[PDB]
């Protein structure tokens, strides 16, 4: 009854926090090192502690959220379309449909098909307390969006455009897929993904820092 519409905020939520965050990793200027770095003198520590403290307040809401959608409702069955609809109300913009699917099938870790509270209460339970390893692979599979087990540099475009309109423009895929892709042939397997962001400073430093502050 009232429960789906409202389990459904709950899960848009998950998505929200779960861009800020991937943009906190470095994996999405609004990266934890780059807040860092952009600190001063007799300051880089206590910018340090700031940005530990917030980063302590959202382990913390996605811990509420974690142990929420968990002891509470770990069946499954949300169905991507009364999301898409949830999604298009509150980041409409163009095309909201399509990103709200591809951001949602994000949680599909197994290509089940759809999309489960068990996928959420997994994938939450990945940024709450997995490994960086775990982290990359989830964020992966955010950009693998046909989910053939690749990256192609559309693929990675489409999300892109996915959050630029989501929040408030094309040619930065290139330089960050260009990152990825080593072998330089257009696409972009997990093992490249997770070594070139583990080889990657900022990503790391970044990744880093939140998963330390329990
Ligand atoms: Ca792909
Ligand atoms: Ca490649």
């Amino acid at each position: 009854m009232n429960l789906e519409g409202l389990e459904m905020i709950a899960v848009l939520i998950v998505i929200v926090l779960f861009v800020k965050l991937l943009e906190q990793f470095g994996l999405i200027e609004d990266s934890v090192e780059d807040e860092l770095e952009m600190a001063t003198v007799r300051h880089r520590p206590e910018a340090l502690e700031l940005l530990e403290a917030q980063s302590k307040f959202t382990k913390k809401e996605l811990q509420i959220l974690y142990r929420g959608f968990k002891n509470e409702c770990p069946s499954g069955v949300v169905n991507e379309e009364t999301f898409k609809e949830i999604y298009s109300q509150f980041f409409p913009q163009g095309d909201s449909t399509t990103y709200a699917h591809f951001l949602f099938n994000a949680f599909d870790t197994d290509h089940n098909g759809a999309v489960s509270f068990e996928d959420f209460i997994k994938g939450l339970s990945i940024l709450l307390r997995g490994t960086v390893q775990e982290k990359l692979n989830w964020a992966f599979n955010l950009y693998d969006i046909n989910k053939d087990g690749y990256i192609t540099k559309e693929e990675m475009l489409d999300i892109m455009k996915a959050i630029y309109d989501m929040m408030g423009p094309r040619q930065h895929v290139e330089t960050f897929f260009q990152k990825m892709d080593k072998n330089k042939d257009g696409v972009v397997t997990i093992d490249e993904f997770i070594e070139s962001c583990q080889k990657d400073e900022n990503i790391m430093r970044s990744m880093q820092l939140f998963e330390n502050v329990i």
